[PDB]
């Protein structure tokens, strides 16, 4: 209410922007892990160990300090009041900023209808793939590995739709050493990352990747390899199949393109309903706003339940995900 | 713990949403939303989206982002001003500068910090966007101090040079107040030059004002040397820090002195590096200004550092003006 209160709050919003960006960068540059492990670090030492521009490192930590993630004491950076929560959700900040920053930055050019043709926004596919690797482990894994443990069979060939970093295929190969893996992704930067990772991790002879549009799966260049697939996975792009009639038809095409698939594991975030503006939790606003900016439909959880049957699949189990807006894993059959 | 974990949970959610609101402040400024709201206190969302032909779902998101931190409130079909509207709107150009102008620098922090990457063109910002924001930053924060100094020149300028001319608006405004004055803007960015050419055309000053892409740090290789001898007022707003470190600044200032022999008054306005502000009491702008320039490798002097440079640079400081609410910003009157 007061003029002093408004001044602080606006300063906080301004500083939050820099802290937000610094969260994913601090994660990526290794500082969050060190803070988590030791509770404190020495800025100069850190900058020297990691060969970083020290004046910028000071600002990074200052940014974090400005909103209570961290607390500076002389030459020392110490864990702050909000560190565990921020560190828990760090990959969502990375997704927001390092991954998706160019979308949100260009709001004034992306909103006007006359600009909304062809490629009217840009994001960093590799940075998204990187963040999503942790989003997956942090939020979706317990459900994913529960679904994998409940398969009732040992997969031999697995296909992953919107494969990103390729980590899901690697993980399935670590679990089922005989398995062959095929990832489909529409993004060059994703394919590039994934091929690097399977090479580096020793899986190049077991896992391959094709650039293609899972929405039009029957057009994809790897047609002949789909007949041997007996496990299908799709995480964090289901909403891209929408709106509803498109999703139904894509699901029918997947059923037919993948005739030997027994189980199809599908994980995604969904659109929320009725959350107060002042009570929006982490991620939700960015997820929803980002996709509305991109002109991409986001179904609610309710809308998903309705499409599987017409899509030619039976939903056998459904898992709630903790604290990633409203997210879900479906086990389909 | 229970109500404490709830607190940390809402704090971190507020940081995330603030990122979105922050970007929306500049965007809503640019799209005309902030000005409508200041003028009427209220607007109809669908009617706004139609009048400006904007994608309505995205418009709703934009206003949702601003409401999520208290800048506006959504009621039915309507958006109204929130508790923090006046303050955020007051500083709207600073948010635009942070996001629309400089967002690409801050986004690439994990690639900018490593020393191995810090050569050549290791970051990118939006010069045009910066020029646009700076036009309001000048008018809203620097103008009172600027026009007081212009008032006190003791003369009518005949040719003015503006170092880091950006949008061209200072030169335009001096030309409004001093009819038939001549003007020359130097800027190192074509995005500023482009905006400035467009603005002087449109306001019918192409007659009297010209622009050249050059580096004011090395004024003798600025290739509009022909006009310099005639210049009798020098101005330089929001780029003095670029002259540093100290040795470079001393040399540039001396060069300015000799490059512009007929200059009487040199009005120098800039933000400076602060010292000792506690991390949780940083006012708006300060952190972005300092962190940004540290990321770019650009020296930021304190107010004292400037005070100690002028005599060696060939200049006498005769008057200093404090600026309200732009970190620690100042205008020096030099002679
Ligand atoms: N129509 C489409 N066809 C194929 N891939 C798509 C697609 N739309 C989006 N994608 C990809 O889906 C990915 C979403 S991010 C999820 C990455 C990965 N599944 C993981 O769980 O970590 C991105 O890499 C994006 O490029
Ligand atoms: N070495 C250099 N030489 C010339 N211009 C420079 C420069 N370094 C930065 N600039 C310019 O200085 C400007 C600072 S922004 C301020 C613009 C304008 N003076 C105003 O009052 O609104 C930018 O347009 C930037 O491109
Ligand atoms: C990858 C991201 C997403 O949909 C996008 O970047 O377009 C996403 C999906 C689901 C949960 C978290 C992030
Ligand atoms: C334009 C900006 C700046 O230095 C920059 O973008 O590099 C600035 C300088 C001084 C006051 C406000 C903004
Ligand atoms: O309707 C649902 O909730 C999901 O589509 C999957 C499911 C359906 C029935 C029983 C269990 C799971
Ligand atoms: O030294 C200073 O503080 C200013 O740089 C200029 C100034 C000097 C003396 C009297 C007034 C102004
Ligand atoms: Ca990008
Ligand atoms: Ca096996
Ligand atoms: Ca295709
Ligand atoms: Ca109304
Ligand atoms: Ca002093
Ligand atoms: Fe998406
Ligand atoms: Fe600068």
């Amino acid at each position: 209410v007061s003029e002093a209160q408004a001044r602080r709050a606006v300063a906080d919003i301004f500083n939050s922007t820099l802290a937000s960006s610094a969260i994913g960068a601090a994660w990526e540059l290794g500082a969050l892990d060190e803070l988590r492990e030791n509770g404190k670090l020495d800025v100069s030492d850190f900058a020297v160990r990691h060969d970083l521009h020290e004046p910028a490192v000071v600002g990074m930590f200052t940014a974090l300090a400005s909103v209570g993630i961290v607390r500076r004491e002389g030459a020392t950076v110490v864990v702050g009041p909000y560190f565990d929560e921020a560190n828990h959700h760090r990959s969502l900040f990375h997704w927001l900023n390092q991954g998706s920053g160019e979308l949100f930055r260009r709001m004034p050019q992306v909103l006007p209808n006359e600009n909304r043709t062809g490629k009217f926004y840009q994001r960093d596919a590799g940075a998204i793939s990187y963040a999503c690797r942790e989003i997956s482990e942090r939020y979706f894994d317990p459900a994913f590995w529960a679904a994998v443990d409940g398969l009732g069979y040992t997969p031999t060939t697995v296909a992953d739709l919107g494969s990103g970093s390729g980590e899901r295929l690697i993980q399935i190969a670590r679990r089922f050493p005989g398995v062959r893996g095929l990832g489909v992704d529409i993004a060059d930067g994703a394919i590039a990352m994934a091929e690097k990772e399977v090479a580096a991790k020793g899986f190049g002879d077991q896992i391959s990747f094709v650039r293609g549009d899972a929405r039009t799966i029957d057009q994809v260049s790897a047609r002949g390899e789909f007949a041997e697939v007996d496990l299908l996975t799709c995480f964090m792009m289901g909403h891209d199949f929408w709106p509803r009639e498109n999703c139904v038809q894509t699901l029918r095409k997947l059923r037919a393109a993948f005739p030997n698939v027994r189980r199809f594991l599908l994980g995604d975030a969904t659109r929320t309903v009725g959350i107060p503006d002042r009570e929006l939790p982490v991620f939700t606003l960015g997820f929803e706003f980002g996709h509305d900016m991109m002109g991409v439909y986001l179904p609610t959880l309710d809308e998903w339940d309705g499409v599987f049957e017409e899509g030619g699949w039976r939903c056998v189990k459904k898992h709630a995900i903790d604290s990633l807006s409203v997210s879900v894993v479906f086990e389909l059959e």
